[PDB]
């Protein structure tokens, strides 16, 4: 028995509303780079804590600042003048005081964070040399903790909600949402990079739906070592446009789709989106945590959104992070239920109570025609109760990177 | 012009069963970053104007606050480790005298550092900017791509620097007004003079269930003005009565609970004491775009833009302009009889004049009104505002409107 609430939502689903706007910041976008680093550092520390204590100690590395470097793009080959400066911040448990054993145990927080951040950049930025193109600085607050408190956490019980916070999620994705998401995913896949190496990873996708007309506006950074002139630049744009048109036919078949790329380009004056490294982080743009995608990987002003930044937050006891991920997992499964058209899940914690015993879990369902919500309700409540029972499994999925925070 | 108007047949937020609203006050780490970011942007605007008569490309919407360390105590505590603040972003650092064939550097760094220091002096009465804070600066030169887009039609209508959207809505609900005005009052010079023990790091959350509003306030107390746990208690209760008085003025007809510093533990004397009036001194971090929207609120029950207005230039960054513009438009539409609620979403296309790919308007009508009577009045309001978009830019520079 939990405070789980099911209510029939008698509104039009977003899919059927007249207008929609969705944005996604791809992996190479500076803001998304920071989110990715922030979460990579958290996961790294999680693995660090478990490998010496078999549990996770308190930390929060949801603070990462990317300062744009200096660069000179040029057709055929560009120059990286001065490196990107990334500052790691936040806090983390570093030294454990054991009064009984009269011993101090210090953990490699700073070195782990720097390594984690560096290895993540290596993965997502193909045309960056992290040895020379990036500076990874660290000012993470390294705090202490009594080993008696470590012993209590080693029990690995369900943590108590230390705050009254909330999370929100929904499913399924609309056609527009799915198209914005998969466009970025595909343009950052190994398979496409191999066919069009000029496509950088700093990809920003904006989807506008008007009735059944979807307009995709893409900001795509081009790697200048793969285009020797404006002519080949134009060709990359049109090839990508074709590839995205092909993708739209697989997702939004039935819609009118327009695709626009780097609309601020001036082909004449050769004022175009050219980069040395494939990311505007090299000079054009700066970045930080929590001003991009939500945990479902989208920016959605026609859906509810938490302003809270999930990336880098403690997966153990941070309500916001856990509930936003949890809400989307619950909504996703409920959306698989026969008779469910759209599903919203809102979760609210009770401070002092276990995290998987919320003050209120609101399941709002838009039903398919001729379906009884009261037939769907018991199935929906079981799904929600199932995930809450397996709250620790959700925390595992986060550390293992099975779920996303941006 | 692509203005879209829709009827929205739902309960307005005022009538919905549940609501959650939040505001991070001036002294909150995140709001400090927003405020400094905007201070730097405005200072640079003034500097560029005085030097060339025109605003040059910049975006200083990037400030990182690394929390310091302090040791609060009744009667007066001590700062242990200074707060580290990093000023970042893009700016025109230099210009080229083609005739002399020589680079002329502009005073971006000194302007930015002084602006940040001046702002901190205003919002944190009890901080010592000489020892409690480090202000570093790594603002760099922007790329050649957007300084062109910035310049292509600066004398005409500026071209949008980017493809982004801003959102706005009106009117504010009772809970939203209460959260907003509570913070505004507790951070007014009027109250500070009456109760100097009130720090500026004030976080206010409003939770509504039906017609019951629970207002939860996290309020930093300045330890030099409280001799003991008893004087501390008096400040809590004094403020509590002040907010109750305010709630009677705003929340007429609602049950209003007011909880302050609920995490306090008087037994072990573990309360919200601070030396400087902000949690930043205690390791709380902050950055730009992590808190309030331009309406001054964090609202999961309302549409929001993730664009951080603070620090973005008022010339051609729609992330700033459209978020301000959307709220001005929504405000006027809400004045119309028959309109209960209005939502405005404005989408740009990078390369197009800032005056939109789509201007979206949703209206919740009064139960006995036609949208077709309202729709023409809406599109006119939206058009009039797009026509006078440059006056909005003026209001931002002049600081007649805030970005958080």
């Amino acid at each position: 028995m939990r405070n789980i609430i099911v209510k029939k939502l008698d509104v039009e689903p977003i899919e059927e509303r007249p207008t929609e706007i969705v944005e996604r910041k791809g992996l190479g976008h500076p803001d998304s780079i920071c989110d990715g680093i922030a979460e990579s550092v958290s996961r790294a520390l999680c693995k660090m804590y478990m490998e010496k204590f078999g549990t996770i100690l308190h930390h929060n590395t949801d603070q990462v600042e990317l300062v744009g470097g200096h660069a000179y793009p040029k057709f055929g080959g560009g120059v990286m003048v001065s490196p990107i400066y990334i500052l790691l911040s936040g806090r983390a448990t570093m030294e454990i005081l054991d009064k009984e054993k009269n011993e101090v145990i210090k953990l490699p927080v700073g070195t782990t964070a720097v390594k984690a951040a560096k290895e993540y950049l290596k993965k997502v930025l193909r045309n960056v040399d992290v040895d020379k193109d990036v500076i990874i600085d660290c000012r993470i607050g390294q705090g202490s903790m009594d080993l008696v408190d470590v012993f209590e956490r080693q029990k690995n019980e369900v943590p108590l909600a230390n705050d009254t916070s909330f999370g929100v999620g929904y499913a399924p994705l609309s056609t527009t949402e799915r198209l914005v998401l998969e466009t970025e995913r595909f343009l950052n896949s190994d398979e496409l990079k191999n066919e069009i190496p000029a496509v950088g990873e700093d990809i920003k996708v904006m989807g506008l739906r008007e009735g059944k007309k979807i307009t995709l506006t893409i900001a795509m950074a081009v790697v200048d070592r793969y285009v020797k002139n404006i002519e080949e630049y134009k060709e990359v744009i049109e090839k990508v446009r074709k590839k995205v048109e092909d993708l739209a036919k697989k997702i939004a078949d039935g819609y009118e789709v327009e695709i626009h790329i780097n609309t601020a380009d001036d082909y004449e004056r050769e004022s175009v989106y050219l980069t040395v490294t494939g990311t505007s982080a090299e000079m054009g743009d700066d970045g930080s945590v929590g001003r991009g995608n939500r945990v479902n990987g989208l920016i959605t002003p026609f859906r509810p959104m938490s302003m809270e930044a999930a990336s880098g937050k403690n997966p153990v006891n941070h309500v916001g992070k856990i509930y936003n991920i949890l809400a989307n997992l619950i909504a996703n499964d409920i959306a698989k239920l026969e008779g469910v058209k759209e599903c919203y899940v809102r979760i609210l914690s009770q401070i002092g109570k276990p995290i998987n015993e919320p003050k209120a879990l609101d399941i709002e369902i838009i039903t398919e025609d001729s379906y009884d919500i009261k037939d769907i309700e018991p199935k929906a409540k079981e799904i929600a109760n199932k995930w809450l029972d397996n709250i620790m499994e959700v925390q595992k999925m986060i550390v293992e990177g099975k779920v996303t925070t941006f």
